[PDB]
């Protein structure tokens, strides 16, 4: 059709047919800019887009790709101290991809900017000691709440994924296991 609004909602409808093929089609369109802050923007704002979708071209390795997640990540606060927060924050916008790289390069630039937001922080001693431990928990509340796991994941085994070779840059596990129970009692969600 021809009003901007229906644009609008037919590039949606593309994207989630084929997440580029809904941004190109919005470009052509005169509708969404060309930078990486622009498209960021624009999967921040559309409620409507397939969280599937959104998940996986964030997770593409592609150049272009990477650099809209990297702006996607950095249009996000972290303040708060709060790290388990921060990761539900950043999850609540679309569905984790299944592939493990796609998982990875996610996790990554979740750690980096959660340090860059506080840096007066002190329990991570580096962005691989956040990138560990964030990893653990997409893995924790993949175990405890799929129920094709049988013999779930325990404290004590939880505890263990987080150590070695750092043994210092490690975290103390009072705090892993509030942790733990945080995640198994409230499972990490979209709603
Ligand atoms: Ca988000
Ligand atoms: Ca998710």
């Amino acid at each position: 059709l021809k009003q901007q609004k229906e644009i609008i909602e037919q590039g949606i409808d593309l994207f989630n047919k084929k997440p580029k093929r809904g941004i190109q089609y919005l470009q052509e369109q005169g509708m969404l800019g060309t930078t990486p802050e622009d498209i960021a923007q624009f999967l921040h704002q559309e409620e409507r887009l397939d969280s599937t979708q959104v998940g996986e071209f964030l997770g593409d390795n592609d150049k272009f790709n990477k650099e809209v997640m990297y702006a996607y990540v950095d249009q996000h606060d972290f303040s708060g101290k709060d790290f388990v927060s921060a990761l539900r924050m950043f999850l609540e916008g679309f569905r984790l991809p299944g592939e493990a790289q796609k998982i990875d390069r996610l996790m990554e630039k979740f750690a980096a900017r959660y340090l860059e937001c506080n840096q007066g922080q002190t329990l991570f001693a580096s962005a691989d000691t956040a990138y560990v431990l964030a990893y653990s928990i997409i893995m924790l509340t993949t175990d405890l709440h799929s129920p094709q796991v049988k013999n779930k994941m325990t404290k004590e085994q939880y505890i263990k994924m987080n150590r070695g070779i750092n043994d210092s840059k490690d975290l103390p596990e009072e705090y892993l296991s509030a942790i733990y129970n945080e995640i198994a009692g409230k499972k990490i969600s979209m709603k």
